[PDB]
């Protein structure tokens, strides 16, 4: 007999199908409950949190950790690439040298004093020492464990 849809409640007669969550799913049936994405194909997986399946992107805006900047305060979502710098982090347009006002980017060389940065060319020496090298941008929410993840399997009926 077919297997019934987890999604729908109706017997799954499709040549192609799903498994996750250890049901079956016709793929239309498989989706984020915040954005509605077909999750078997956006996707190699399901996040389940809270009531809701998501799609990894939401599982992230919803449940990932944001931030702040330093610079200006606001608020700074965990799918947001950020700069860091002495424990703090920076949206990209923030980061820049107090003096000139350059935005810094990855490779530059730096100083950093109670907060302000200044750039190579701005050594502030009234203040004075430390140069610093800028990396790579990083995401806000950084590397996240797998406990709320669930594969999807793509299966021929
Ligand atoms: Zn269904
Ligand atoms: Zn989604
Ligand atoms: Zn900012
Ligand atoms: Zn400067």
């Amino acid at each position: 007999s077919w297997k019934r849809c987890a999604g729908c409640g109706g017997k799954i007669a499709d040549r192609f199908l799903l498994y996750a969550m250890d049901s079956y799913w016709h793929s239309r049936c498989l989706k984020c409950s915040s954005c509605q994405a077909q999750l078997g194909d956006i996707g190699t997986s399901s996040y389940t949190k809270s009531g809701m399946i998501l799609c990894r992107n939401d599982y992230i805006r919803l449940f990932g950790n944001s931030g702040a900047c330093s610079a200006c305060g606001q608020s700074i979502p965990a799918s947001e690439l950020v700069m860091r710098a002495q424990g703090n982090v920076y949206h990209l347009k923030c980061f820049t040298c107090s003096t000139c006002r350059n935005r810094l980017v990855p490779g530059d060389r730096f100083h950093y004093i109670n907060g302000s940065l200044f750039c190579e060319h701005d050594r502030p020496t009234a203040l004075i020492g430390d140069v610093m090298v800028v990396g790579e941008p990083t995401l806000m929410g950084g590397e996240f464990g797998d406990e709320d993840e669930r594969l999807i399997t793509r299966l021929e009926n």
